[PDB]
């Protein structure tokens, strides 16, 4: 069976699984589960699932090179499966939450969830509450008696809450950090002293990479029983260093990007983000260019979001953006080479995920 | 040592203990720190504790008959502390979003979190969802090696899903069921149908019970080993039963207690609650009682919010109220009775839960 057809059937078979589950035990009536049935598909499907297939990959490799009776590859990939839509859910809740923290308005082409009529932030804000909880619901009932639960279990566990931790360093980057006060309404940082490029690392780390190249990864190792084929600093190394140029490439898009392929219109500028562009253009501007910056950024009004991009594109961070990809396009090479003297299986998986990530 | 100072001392070791591993393996700035600090502070102290108070309680009913070592007391108080933590932060998880969600302006005489100046819905609905994450930290770390981590952690969970199907059954309780719909904004039920006794019970059991009274008592269970000293059926039904009176009262407090005594502004008809009120007053109201009660419910305007306390008080719902009041009395006291045939002390723990919410 190919993999994605694979992990698609499983959606179904864990959607009718929580939504009878609830029927059974929760006293559901039919209205509300379809009303949680339709938030499910909205919320978790349209992507293109890279995520939670990693966690798929990496066990059909292992499995290439592991004996095993057929119903423990089937019982392996019906694992890797469950546990990339915990992936999945998990990025759903921090999709549907963030969304509603931001205002933002499109998500893929379609509204965020929370601007649905018959949503609202309301209904939004518990609804992503619930996909988090369904990633605990699908781990207690399809890993009860696995060997793994517990470090699964743990681990995930981790990365949500390093996840939320991102997201506080990222809706706080651009507030000086001496200021921060619940008391005292927050100004926009006029030195930008704080945008530099080990914060931003810091924020990106947390934010994303944690969730989304850490977690497959390890996750694939822990459904396969195959923790012991690597050195773990390296999968957290390789894992930051690949997710660190995902986010670059994102905060290039939000600013380059049409909408239309976007799938949003770009609000970096006036949301005053600590983007690579920003922290890059930073890192090579004169004081001129550095003092229109700070007069036009994070502003709302055209003409200033207009002057920031004139000022990015006059700066040629392509130059920069060429030179870091370079380096990581290095370092992810020696990372790799430093996984195949435990799993050249596992190496291989990595270098797919680089191959994904350094494509798009 | 006094359970309350025992408890609290606890708060301030798992205070000390979140936040240096946030420095130490998160990466966190002091003055992100400060902030996570008055977070918790804010948002998780100045209510009595009865939640987390209860584990302790229970834990304590069972240290009085159990043969132990000192160093073994102390763990279990110290277990049943740390237990109750997890409770009490997982409520305030769900008072900064509810908070959020209802548009709500104060609780406990203060304003709500998102409210205060430095914090904003934006920093809110993630600190919230932080809270949450630092009841599993708190787990993982306390009770790693623990015989009970996993049924903990399975119930913890188990009931946390429940609590957030609760509030899905609560924000939709004004709504007509067959009109649910994510694509349609939702008009304010017409008939009122759906406001009777079993449909305010569903709402209740879960987006209440479950949290403040099952998890309470069986987590003093769980941190005491005594799980077979009790009848787990039993537990849930005395739990619901008085979970389900201490809402009655809430709901009856949102109308009728001042302001300033309640620590709120009641917007329950306003909100149009499916509160005990709106449920008892439609159970005994005479068709020209109930064309007013439709005219003017679920209204912003005072003069048809007045109409609503006239209609109310005019009603004498004290007799509904004396009279439920009177059978709750009379199967909690049932209840613990059958609770007596496997352990007199945790149905004395139980008999204290009851004086507590009975009095108040
Ligand atoms: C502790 C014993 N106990 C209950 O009190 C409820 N019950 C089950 C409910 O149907 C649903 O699944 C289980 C569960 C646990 C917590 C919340 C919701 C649920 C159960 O096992
Ligand atoms: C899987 C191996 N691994 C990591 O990659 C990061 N690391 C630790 C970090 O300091 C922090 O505690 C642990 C953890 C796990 C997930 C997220 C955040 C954290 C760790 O053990
Ligand atoms: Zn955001
Ligand atoms: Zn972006
Ligand atoms: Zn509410
Ligand atoms: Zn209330």
């Amino acid at each position: 069976m190919a993999s994605m057809e694979r992990f698609l059937s499983v959606y179904d078979e864990v959607q009718a699984f929580l939504l009878d589950q609830l029927q059974s035990k929760y006293e559901i009536d039919p209205n509300r589960a379809r009303y949680l049935r339709i938030m499910m598909d909205t919320t978790c499907l349209g992507g293109k699932y890279f995520r939670g297939m990693t966690v798929v990959n990496v066990a059909e490799g292992f499995l290439a090179v592991t004996q095993h009776d057929e119903a423990t590859k089937e019982r392996i990939l019906h694992d890797a499966c469950v546990g990339g839509w915990m992936i999945e859910f998990l990025q759903a809740h921090y999709l549907v939450e963030d969304d509603i923290m931001d205002g933002s308005v499109m998500r893929r082409g379609k509204p965020c969830w929370y601007r649905f009529p018959g949503v609202t932030t309301q209904c939004a804000i518990n609804d992503g509450i619930i996909l988090k909880s369904w990633t605990q619901i699908m781990a207690w009932h399809y890993f009860a008696d696995r060997p793994f639960l517990k470090d699964l279990l743990c681990l995930f566990q981790k990365v949500d809450y390093a996840t939320a931790v991102g997201q506080m360093y990222d809706v706080t980057s651009m507030c000086d950090s001496n200021k921060l006060d619940p008391e005292v309404a927050q100004p926009m940082t006029t030195d930008f002293a704080e945008f530099t490029p080990a914060i931003y690392k810091r924020i990106v780390k947390y934010k994303t990479t944690f969730y989304t190249y850490l977690l497959p990864l390890v996750m694939g190792l822990l459904v396969s029983e195959a923790a012991a084929s690597v050195e773990m600093n390296l999968v957290e190394r390789v894992a930051h260093l690949i997710g660190e140029y995902f986010q670059v490439q994102d905060d290039v898009m939000d600013c380059f990007t049409p909408p239309e392929q976007l799938g949003k219109v770009g609000t970096d500028i006036e949301d005053a983000k600590c983007s690579w562009l920003a922290v890059t253009f930073l890192g090579k501007a004169n004081a001129a260019q550095v003092a229109e910056f700070k007069a036009n950024y994070g502003e709302k009004d055209p003409a200033k979001v207009a002057v920031v991009k004139r000022l990015y594109s006059k700066a040629n961070l392509q130059a920069d953006f060429a030179a870091y990809e370079a380096e990581v396009v290095r370092e992810v090479e020696s990372l790799i080479e430093q996984l195949k003297v435990k799993s050249p299986t596992f190496a291989e998986s990595v270098a797919v995920v680089w191959e994904k990530t350094h494509k798009r």
